This record gives C-alpha cells, structure tokens and sequence, in this order.
C-alpha cells in the first residue's frame, strides 16, 4: 500500500477548469501545463541527484519513488492535447492549421502511451492504472474522431467508458461523479460515430 | 478518504532543493512564497466556485483536499528560514527567538487544523513532532533546557514510532531527523545536570 498512486482524471479536470478552459483559453492552458511541467523538471533534476550526508548513498534510487515523472509525462499529453484544441478553434477558418492539428493530438496519445506504460510498473496501484488505461483511450479516441475513422474511435471511446464505469463501481455515489460525467462527456462523441456506422 | 499531509518529507525535500540547506534563505522563502501563492489560487477557485451545482452532495470546503494545511505549514518554513538566516547572521538573540516563537505558532496552527477527524493518524502524529521540533528549537535557545528536552524528547519519540511503522524506506528520512535533534537533547541533559 505504499504504492504510487495519480488521481489522473481529478487533476485534469480541476487543472482545466482554473487555468482556461472555462472559456476554451487552451492558450492559457498549454502555458500552465508548461509551467508545470518545468517545476517538476527541476524537481526530477534534484532528487536524481540527491545524496546523503553521511553515506554519500544516492537518496532517491529511481524516476518512480513517487509520482513526478508520471505527472511529467501527464503534462506533455495535456499540453500536445490543448495545443491540439487550440488548432482546431484556428482550423474552423484556417484550413492549413489541420495538418498541425494533427500531429499535435497524435503526440498526445503518444504521450499517454507512455504513461500507461509507466503505470503498469508494480509499484503503481491498481486504481491509476485504470486511470492511466481510461485517459489513453480517449485520447485516442478524440485522435480517431478527427481523423474520421468512427469504428475505431468508438473502440476506443467504449473502452474508455467501460474503464470509467468500472471505477465508478468501486466508489461511493459521491466519489463517482467525477467518473460518470466524464462518460457524459464522451456520450456525445460516441452517439456521433455510432450513427457514421449505421 | 482521510487528508495526508507528509510535513517532514515536503519540508527536507523543500529546503534541500530551494535553498535553506546551502544558506540561501530568501530564495527558500521566495520559493514557499510563490507555493502559498499557487495553493491560494487553487482554494479560492475552487471555494469561489462552491455554490455551483455540479452534481455533489457534498459542499467543498477547506478540508476537502491537503492544500489549507500546506498553505499554513509554509508560514511556519518561511518563519524557520529566517530564523535560520539569524542564527547565522550572529538582541539579534530577541529577534531569533521572536523568529521561531511566530514558527511554533504557525505550527501550532496547522496542528490544531490536523485536530479534525478528516486527518489521517500519520499526519497528526507529523504535525505534534514538527511544533515539537520548533518549540525545542524555541526553548534551546532560550536556554529552558528541561522545557527544550521535554520537547525535543516527544519529538524523538514521535519520530521513532513513525520510523518503526512503515517501509524500511520511510524510515531513513525519520531516523535522520531523530539524528539531527540528538546533540540538542545532549546539551540540554547536561546543562540540567
């Protein structure tokens, strides 16, 4: 139980909501999520190298003693994903920005590959590897859908929604809210492919 | 559920990486500054938003997450680093010791706060050795050597079941503070007599 744990659902959405997102600043939010980020990079640097006064012993042995690395890696996903929600705002009239777009929001999946990937180290608890498996999946979801690609993209969104509704199950009524808005959320995404599959 | 706040861990990595521990006190009070600055933000968004129905039954407060306790814990670090910078910088003696009285009660203030049945044993037992520790500090350099070693012995003690209750990992950080404390308790011993 001295597991790593990262509440990834909880800290993005609390995350989006402060720095922009409110009123769709994903401007405001990249810029925040890179602030971040270069804190926990000097953070990361330290421990690395941290040493004991007495014995000389390194004092931190891994990247997964705690969760900074993974919540680094959580920021290049939400920052490749907000610069891709930027895009897209800009696309709607600038069709040249699509090819940009793109290739940001493939870097966020990319970037939570990773993290899932990280996750499933056995020093993470099972809880954050739902999360972890649950935010890959609609990333690349939201990658399919604007590629088009509707099977796919719903593959991807009923998984993220199958994995959501697990950890809804494991919780109170109160500590599943989080969980069940953000099926909502996709809901209308999934209806949209769905009728693409007809 | 319960809150978790670990005061000896964020306050060791905090002054070894920002600069309290290379003598560079401002900048480790210019670095819990901007941390209250941030966390201030976070609380009044989320309570200016509290109202809202979204969903819960529940009403957020100040409790809901660990960040009022650190907000407070980093008035006591930024109170600790001057002292610290005029223990060096060495009447001045009423200045130190006004220094870490305004760290005790800040600390106190964070223990009161961890009272609440919405905090975890462990970080109860955190906070009573961290206003133990500044209040030995306190005494110490009063020279109250029985008020200092009776605070500096529940400190030790505190710090030792922490030590004997988890990983062997964990450990380390606590039985380093219990280390650091050691000569002070010597000195207060036999100046007792």
């Amino acid at each position: 139980g001295d597991s790593l744990s990262l509440e990834i659902l909880q800290i993005i959405k609390e995350s989006q909501q402060q720095h922009g997102l409110r009123h769709g600043d994903f401007q405001r939010y990249r810029g925040y999520c890179s602030r971040r980020q270069r804190r926990l990079r000097k953070t990361l640097n330290f421990k690395m190298g941290n040493r004991h006064k007495f014995t000389g012993k390194k004092v931190t042995e891994d990247l997964l003693t705690d969760n900074r690395y993974l919540l680094l890696v959580l920021m290049d996903a939400e920052r490749a994903w907000s610069y891709a929600m930027q895009l897209k705002q800009e696309a709607n009239t600038e069709p040249r920005k699509r090819f940009h777009l793109l290739s940001r929001l493939r870097k966020a999946v990319k970037h939570a590959e990773e993290l899932e990937r990280l996750c499933e180290s056995n020093r993470v608890d099972a809880k954050t590897k739902l999360e972890a498996q649950a935010y890959t999946a609609y990333l690349s979801g939201m990658l399919r859908f604007e590629h088009q690609e509707w099977k796919a993209a719903i593959e991807a969104f009923n998984k993220c929604k199958t994995i959501y509704e697990k950890l809804a199950s494991a919780f109170t009524e109160e500590q599943a809210v989080l969980y069940n808005q953000r099926v909502e959320e996709i809901s209308p995404n999934i209806r949209y492919c769905a009728y693409n599959i007809g």
